[PDB]
DNA sequence: GCGCGC
DNA sequence: GCGCGC
DNA sequence: GCGCGC
DNA sequence: GCGCGC
């Protein structure tokens, strides 16, 4: 028996990939309630957009299916058909060995949201079942996984198609043994497939729910102005839809900013269209330029005096919505964790700051007298948290 | 063929090689590759000695930063196995550069552990250009080196003898300058580490000696959280007694110590098998829910929240709050969100820690009424604070 | 100067 | 509240 | 009720 | 401010 007094060479075990994934799921997709279950819904999209991103495909369809399967179907270039270098279909390979993919730096894909090589095989590992059916010149072929991504039966051609055709479609059932809940919830898939649908100019995006027989789909012309805009949409804005956009040694930004008459501070960052729900590099990157392009506005203006202090950045984002859409190539690309919630990437902070630094200094030159009541605004901002304070203080 | 946009076929996807894929993508194993990723190394080496000193087996872990700017761990535990494993090579090989390979996947080998991925050593090494092992067990020591992000360059060979009884592991590592934007290791940031792990290792020394400089510091504490508490508040005047709180329940094992000062500050910190949990998680929202429920139903049952006051604030019974809740979780529950392990997600901690610390404090506040009753005064003061500066900013606005 | 993390 | 690094 | 994550 | 889950 292996305990603590019997600590040898056997108690050492090795976890084959997807086994891994199955009794550490926490590393790979945080959790396993209702997060960790959505989780594996945007590892599947996230694969269809990257194929947008890269120019393949208009349209992206979801479905709840009445058994609580889900299935994504795109129309890009398909997974390739064809027996991969390590003797098995490469369609296996993609959803059976973990860091493996064609986001590497190879070139088979643009700048993408993927990078790890885990995502599609994470779900499949996490599956009691999981089926793909690639569509490519002429053929329909489809693989079939089961009980946490055993192969049943090999990847087989099924049917024919049109022969210029192409796309995926994944479905899977999450495993229940292993999820706390498996019901997919719509609102949850919903409000995800209307921001993806924000970053996707041209692309449609829909959900269908067979359990219930409701749909809805999302497409947009006018990317993160759009998307500003749906964010003030139940709010009395302030000011005009700001847009700034620019390019640096192959990174991309756009930006769209708008106040509205509330107090929130409402910044949506996003990576290669996966969303950084805690920031990183290339939101500070944004905060800083907006504050110290703000606050060198104000002082040249005299509407901060030579005895007044700058005014926090925090002034500034009192009633901001924005949202900050980034292309980072491979080769600079860094996530912390599997989650992706936080970009690394050392080089997004100087290139946002400095092309939204560029832009808004221009633009607040080119429209004084909104630039002065934007400062205004975040004067009195000041105001009420010193006033806050002070009664704070008082009160103690 | 060149592999591009228009050419998407079989060779254009790659497998990466376990610590290929590390030194590819280390943001997915270590967050980031800045001075936070570069101290995580040393955590993941100290982690697995602490690892030891958990089961029993070791009372002191040095820490040495070279002067060549490699770091060393040295531990007192049992020592990693020294033989043939079954999957072809060294065990010590497997530990170093195999990913999900361990000894604490529910085994044996281990009571309560920090480790659960079976990725750590091999991430340090994967990460390192080069790094080197010494095991000492049944009287032999024992030496191996890796080179350039993890690939053997010996094997595992006796260096040397050892007394029949010693044994121990030390692990030596240079990061790798071509992946990290600074190898410079920070002696603060190690010692804080170091200080907050022996808190919770009741006298089990852990030094750091910094050779570059010649400076060395030591860490041993008798009484856990309490002292850890008092640590917390020491440059601070302070407004109770530390309490103490612990209990037990189905496995699960909780100790919290709680002290105000006269601050305005919330200060909680909580662990999970000793690991840091920074952004809290099960185990710390189970604590807050209990204070603040336990905290406002003193308060209405003694008339000090009247019939028509609301409830206090959570956070006004946390205002200057100093807080250590550590708790051990066993391997079959226990569960953290990625590889940097700052938030446990074990659903089973929340009402673990609720329940304990609900029912102990509930029985505290009954038994030190005067206490008690100062502590609401307190957060009621607190809340017409927090009402004085809502009211103000809205009359400003 | 600035955001960030302690 | 303060040092760190961009 | 409570903390949490929108 | 509000729903979700413990
Ligand atoms: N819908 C798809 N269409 C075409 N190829 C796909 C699709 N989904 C996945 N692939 C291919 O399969 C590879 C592996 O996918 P996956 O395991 O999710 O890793 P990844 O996108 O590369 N990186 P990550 O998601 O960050 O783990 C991808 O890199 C693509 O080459
Ligand atoms: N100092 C040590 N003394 C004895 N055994 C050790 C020591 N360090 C590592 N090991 C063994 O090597 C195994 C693998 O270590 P490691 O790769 O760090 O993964 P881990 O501790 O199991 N889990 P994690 O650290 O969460 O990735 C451990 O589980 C132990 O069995
Ligand atoms: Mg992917
Ligand atoms: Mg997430
Ligand atoms: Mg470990
Ligand atoms: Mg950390
Ligand atoms: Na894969
Ligand atoms: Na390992």
């Amino acid at each position: 028996e292996i305990n603590i007094n019997n600590y040898n060479d056997d108690a050492i075990q090795v976890l084959e990939g997807l086994d891994a994934v199955r009794k550490r799921p926490g590393m790979y997709i945080g959790s396993t309630d209702g997060a960790g279950l959505h989780h594996l819904v945007w590892e599947i999209v996230d694969n269809a957009v990257d194929e947008a991103l890269s120019g393949f495909g208009d349209r992206i369809d979801v479905t709840i299916n009445k058994d609580g399967s889900l299935t994504v179907q795109d129309h890009g270039r398909g997974m390739p058909t064809g027996m991969h270098a390590m003797g098995i279909p490469t369609v296996e390979v993609i959803f059976t060995i973990l860091h493996a993919g064609g986001k590497f730096g190879q070139g088979g894909y643009k700048t993408s949201g993927g990078l790890h090589g885990v995502g599609s095989s994470v779900v499949n590992a996490l599956s009691s079942w999981l089926e793909v059916e690639i569509t490519r010149d002429g053929a329909v072929y489809k693989q079939r996984f089961e009980n946490g991504g055993k192969p049943v039966t090999t990847l087989k051609k099924i049917g024919t198609a049109p022969k210029s055709k192409t796309g995926t479609k994944v479905t899977f059932m999450p495993d229940a043994t292993i999820f706390s809940t498996t019901d997919f919830k719509y609102n949850t898939i919903s409000e995800r497939l209307n921001e993806s649908a924000f970053l996707l100019k041209n692309v449609t995006l829909s959900l269908t729910d067979k359990r219930t027989d409701e749909a809805i789909e999302f497409h947009y012309e006018n990317g993160v102005q759009d998307f500003v805009s749906y964010l003030n949409e139940d709010k009395e804005i302030l000011t005009p839809v700001l847009y700034f956009e620019g390019e640096d040694n192959g990174f991309q930004v756009e930006v769209a900013l708008q106040y509205n008459d509330g107090f929130s501070d409402n910044i949506l960052s996003f990576v290669n269209n996966v969303r950084t729900k805690d920031g990183g590099t290339h939101e500070t990157g944004l905060k800083s330029a907006i504050t110290k392009v703000m606050n060198d506005y104000a002082r040249k203006t005299g509407l901060l005096k030579e005895k007044d202090k700058n005014l926090e950045g925090s002034d500034y984002r009192e009633g901001l919505a924005a949202v900050l859409s980034i292309l980072v190539p491979e080769e600079h690309l860094q996530f912390e964790g599997q989650t992706k919630d936080k970009l690394g990437s050392p080089l997004a902070r100087p290139v946002v700051d400095g092309i939204v630094a560029d832009k808004l200094t221009f633009f607040l030159m080119e429209n004084g007298e909104l630039a002065s009541n934007l400062i205004r605004k975040a004067i009195k901002a000041r105001d009420a948290r010193e006033a806050a304070r002070k009664a704070r203080d008082e009160s103690r």
